[PDB]
């Protein structure tokens, strides 16, 4: 694998997100891992619709929280449909996918990162786009301007993101917060952390959409 990999620079990410006051960052991080696996095995770059799951996907809870792994099993059984055909609202309401215009992005399949192991999430970065967690509730980390971020943060895991690549010293996150936060919305959190769940858990579970080409 290479030293570092930018999906960003080969194509498979959208412009950054920003979820607003709904909790629904577990949308904004399973649609960004799809529009990157579809990228790579498809050819083209599609922008998702984060409302489709907000309002769909049953076992999570709209803007009251979710799970990715969830979401990702929702686009391998139903597909989903383009952002701009069932655009983001920040509330949920009724569930409309069947009335959705436009294509559907369908997958074939889930994976799973073994957890607790920073090589075998790089190796999986190396592949493709992650859905993964960290902490997001500290200050240094609801403050994060730029740079690499070590902490201070827990491993109370509370915040999906998506990781889109990472370098000898740290691994590369699309954040849902806009483009105003950290860099150009963009988080670098350190490699090599003392904790088993790695730097502000991002260790601690990371789950991916599987597509044939
Ligand atoms: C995250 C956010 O919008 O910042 C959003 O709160 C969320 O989905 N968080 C997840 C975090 C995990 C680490 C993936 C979460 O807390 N999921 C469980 C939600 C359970 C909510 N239950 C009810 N009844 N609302």
């Amino acid at each position: 694998i290479p030293t570092s990999i930018d999906w960003r620079q080969k194509g498979a990410v959208t412009p950054v997100r920003n979820q607003g006051g709904c909790g629904s960052c577990w949308t904004f991080s399973s649609v960004a891992a799809v529009e990157g696996i579809n990228k790579i095995v498809t050819g083209q770059l599609l922008s998702l619709s984060e409302q489709e799951l907000l309002d769909c996907e049953r076992r999570s809870y709209g803007c009251r929280g979710g799970f990715p792994l969830y979401a990702l099993q929702y686009v391998a059984n139903s597909g989903i449909h383009l952002r701009q055909y069932y655009p983001y609202e920040g509330v949920q309401r009724q569930c409309r996918a069947s009335q959705a215009k436009g294509p559907k992005v369908k997958t074939d399949g889930v994976g799973r990162v073994p957890r607790n192991n920073e090589q075998a999430l790089i190796q999986r970065i190396a592949i493709q786009p992650v859905s993964i967690v960290v902490e997001a509730k500290g200050r240094a980390f609801q403050n994060y301007r730029g740079g690499i971020f070590a902490g201070p943060c827990g491993t109370s895991i509370d915040h999906a993101v998506a990781a889109v690549g990472y370098g000898n010293d740290y691994i590369l996150i699309k954040n849902s917060w806009g483009t105003g936060w950290g860099e150009g919305g963009y988080i670098r959190i350190k490699r090599g952390s003392g904790n088993p769940q790695g730097a502000c858990g991002v260790l601690s579970d990371s789950v991916f959409p599987t597509k044939n080409r």
